[PDB]
């Protein structure tokens, strides 16, 4: 069982949703960490980047770049991308709104420092009256203990990563959305992400100062 | 079935590679233009914009929002999203370099003025350098007339829009890549696209100063 291989440098970044991923599905995977700009150059010139960045996935005979793309072909290998169509549709809208909110948190840190304070300000506002609204809705609606279909799929393992990195933010801000709440302790309790969870998988900390240095080294920016 | 309901303000904005799937897709539908903050709150306050957003659209009883959902949902209803799962894959590759692209260009007349030069600097750059080259290559690889499997996709039609728009940008960008002029004249050539292409379709117009403070008016930036 080729084992998927994943080439990132050593942090969350856009990589970490990926292993949450392959993770919860019960898939081991191995990572080659680019540790500098050479590595990232020897990628390029091998060929092995369609559009000459990372992350990419080795897997099943792909090079398979572009966050979603993996993603979407990790879910669909794996049947967390529901049954049919239209379970599709309500997965892709739930996690598309995921991504908007998880991406205005990955890019925090990279933000000018001048507008820091009224974008984090903003975050917390969309949280509590966007988004979390929004997921507390869907749950309350059906009253089962998935988002989707009665059955575990993608959009619970986006939206509880998700959970762990605004409690990271601001542990208060689920605190008036029970259901969430339920189905972070839900999903953290199944055998697979549990494990992911616990100390010593692959499983990445917070970025600090100096792992996005070395971000800003290796990626040029 | 009902026929589509696409809800958004009367520009292309994040709704027209939507109207351009559709179309491609021979599949007719109805707009209902926002033209007020009222008329998008009216929306909101109903529950018909899962993020209290748009695109929406009304589409086999879903009140879809979020791009990539709506057109993920469009490609496999109307067989245009390959036909087994390492098909998709390589077209959620293409198409996310596609949108990669496609969102820089979207956004730079929301650039701050003193900035803006610079940005579509790096644009050109990116379209010469990055994703012409790989757009290309993908076309040299097998030397058909579409994208992948050699039947016409979504990726297709997300490709041939970008060009349209990388052309108003400056028409010399494409000018090395020979096939990749050769898809825009075949895919503009099919009946579907050709009828969107000429007057009098949903096709929209690039968005002039006018437009733009219309979409600041209504959506508050
Ligand atoms: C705040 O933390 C981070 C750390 C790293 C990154 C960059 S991820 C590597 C980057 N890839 C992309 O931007 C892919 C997006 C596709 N939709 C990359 O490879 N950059 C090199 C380059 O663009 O030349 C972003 C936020
Ligand atoms: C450059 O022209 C435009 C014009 C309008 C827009 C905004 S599109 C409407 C907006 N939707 C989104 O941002 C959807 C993103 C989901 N991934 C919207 O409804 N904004 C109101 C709000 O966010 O409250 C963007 C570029
Ligand atoms: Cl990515
Ligand atoms: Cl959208």
């Amino acid at each position: 069982a080729e084992k998927p291989k994943l080439h990132y440098f050593n942090a969350r970044g856009r990589m970490e949703s990926t292993r949450w991923l392959l993770a919860a599905a019960g898939v081991e995977f191995e990572e080659k960490f680019i540790k500098s700009a050479e590595d990232l150059d020897k990628l390029r010139n091998d060929g092995y980047l369609m559009f000459q960045q990372v992350p990419m996935v080795e897997i099943d005979g792909m090079k398979l770049v572009q966050e979603r793309a993996i993603l979407n072909y990790i879910a669909s290998k794996y049947n967390l991308y529901g049954k049919d169509i239209k379970e599709r549709a309500l997965i892709d809208m739930y996690i598309e709104g995921i991504a908007d909110l998880g991406e205005m948190i990955l890019l925090l840190p990279v933000c000018p420092p001048e507008e820091k304070d009224a974008k984090l300000a903003l975050i917390k506002e969309k949280i509590k009256n966007r988004y979390f609204p929004a997921f507390e809705k869907v749950l309350k609606s059906h009253g089962q203990d998935y988002l989707v279909g009665n059955k575990l799929s993608r959009a619970d393992i986006h939206l509880v990563e998700l959970l762990y990195y605004v409690e990271e933010l601001d542990s208060s801000l689920i605190s008036s959305f029970p259901l969430l709440k339920a189905l972070k302790t839900r999903i953290s309790n199944l055998p697979t992400v549990k494990k992911f969870l616990q100390p010593g998988s692959p499983r990445k900390p917070p970025m600090d100062e100096k792992s996005l240095e070395e971000a800003r080294k290796i990626f040029r920016f």
